[PDB]
């Protein structure tokens, strides 16, 4: 029954063109789907896969079929009746959000940036309510379409810098550790894809966090947005906002946009003195 929320696609409707990545036991491709041709991403499961790999593969397809939300990647269908098996999703021409922002430094308004964050939060609120813990939320796992709409995904490549302390220390992954990651995502967006904690090593990042340090304000960042990402990074898990709280705050800021005009002070690293 695993594939109940999914559509089985016939192999003759799929054409693979270019390898765009690697999967658990198979390649990921960029291709076309016929149902007039629609571009798609395709993750395959090649010959020789184990029984565990097949459970995980069709399990991923099944949970994806169950999600139906504007800010979650949409499953087009699955090939389970023929070999190689395939997971087929929509294709986003703008690609991954972290690379997208880095190649478009300074090109959007703060209202546009905050709107992207509201979308990511609505998707995470939906996942958490469906009792799905993401565990690898980060800008590299989010796709942008040509309306600037962000869709939470998981390309499965796994992230110390994005992970809540209790998840690092004793493997407690929950929707509250995803909220910690979401705070880091807010910082990625407002910095146009800067690397969290810059050149600090993984061990330096954990020691700084445990000693109470937190990421400083991005440049040009609304006070309310920095306040919100700071509360995502509370050491005490039970003190973090839920995603329902985050969605609500972001929606109210956007709908009263003057609220975003008050900016947090930025700590300059360099002093330049001119007359
Ligand atoms: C084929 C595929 C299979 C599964 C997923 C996916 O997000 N699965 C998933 C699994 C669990 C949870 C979720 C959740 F909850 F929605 F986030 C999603 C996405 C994709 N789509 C995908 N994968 C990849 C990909 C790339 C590299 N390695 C693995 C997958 N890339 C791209 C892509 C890249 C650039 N432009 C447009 C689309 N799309």
């Amino acid at each position: 029954a695993v594939l109940k929320f999914t559509t089985e696609i016939h192999p003759s409707c799929v054409t693979r063109q270019k390898v765009i990545g690697a999967g658990e036991f198979g390649e990921v491709y960029k291709g076309m789907l016929k149902t007039k041709e629609v571009p798609v991403a395709i993750k395959t499961l090649k010959a020789g896969y184990t029984e565990k790999q097949r459970v995980d593969f069709l399990g991923e397809a099944g949970i994806m079929g169950q999600f139906s939300h504007h800010n979650i990647i949409r499953l087009e269908g699955v090939i389970s009746k023929y070999k190689p098996m395939m997971i087929i999703t929509e294709y986003m021409e703008n690609g991954a959000l972290d690379k997208f922002l880095r190649e478009k430094d300074g090109e959007f308004s703060v209202l546009q940036l905050v709107g992207m964050l509201r979308g990511i939060a609505a998707g995470m609120k939906y996942l958490a309510n469906m009792n799905y813990v993401h565990r690898d939320l980060a800008a590299r796992n989010i796709l942008v379409n040509s309306n600037l709409v962000c869709k939470v995904s998981d390309f499965g490549l796994s992230p110390i810098r994005w992970t809540a302390p209790e998840a690092i220390s004793y493997r407690k992954f929950t929707s509250a550790s995803d909220v910690w990651s979401f705070g880091i995502v807010m910082w990625e967006v407002m910095t146009y894809g800067e690397r969290p904690y810059w050149e600090l090593s993984n061990h330096e990042v954990m020691k700084a966090i445990n000693d109470g340090f937190r990421l400083p304000t991005p440049m040009d960042c609304p006070s309310a947005i920095y306040q919100l990402m700071m509360q995502c990074w509370q050491q005490e898990r039970a003190r973090r906002p839920k995603f329902a709280d985050i969605v609500s705050i972001l929606d109210k800021l956007i709908r009263a946009p003057d609220s975003l005009k008050t900016l947090a002070d930025f700590d300059p690293r360099v002093s330049i003195r001119l007359p």
